[PDB]
């Protein structure tokens, strides 16, 4: 009787936030500026918005579960805006967390 | 090779936020031993953290999105918490819609199938 349906940020670094999340493993097709990619039935959406003048670190967090955890976590950091705050780790169930070019922190296991 | 796992939410509205969470449907355990709720669904964990008022309130950039069953009587219970108002009444679409506001100011779209 419920399911979560699309997942959808308002950003204004839409280029870097594309490049992020094409990494994580999201494919977006284009149509505000709007891109969407769907994933296991979510619909995740990038839209561009202005810069709001008042920059604000988000009350959002995400977390993903991807393949090649350390070659992913390389790439993210050649996204400008983005920048590794907890190195690969094993725990217990390799981790790591990313922020995105918005300030998200984005926690990566594998 | 990409699963996406958990959403996470940190509030300062922790009891208006779990309030509308659970009328949409999620069922959050608190912990054992921040003040922490998660609620998990379809191998997604929902959670919820408790954190102060941040002095210079924004308007939030995550908007969500949900199918439910009983679209109109679900919008009659959310608008009963807290801070929460709706802004698109139910509509037949191309699809019952409705879009309602959420204690934090995130847009919610709800729809019937």
């Amino acid at each position: 009787s419920l399911l979560i349906t699309s997942i959808t940020i308002n950003t204004s670094h839409l280029q870097g936030m594309l490049g992020f999340y094409r990494i994580i493993g999201f494919q977006f097709t284009a149509s505000s500026e709007v891109h969407r990619a769907v994933h296991n039935g979510v619909e995740f959406s990038l839209y561009s918005i202005q810069n709001p003048q008042r920059s604000q670190i988000p009350s959002l967090q995400l977390g993903f579960q991807i393949t090649d955890l350390e070659k992913t976590v390389q790439e993210l950091v050649k996204i400008p805006g983005a920048m590794c705050i907890l190195d690969p780790t094993d725990m217990p169930g390799k981790k790591a967390i990313v922020l995105d070019p918005d300030g998200h922190s984005i926690e990566l296991c594998e």
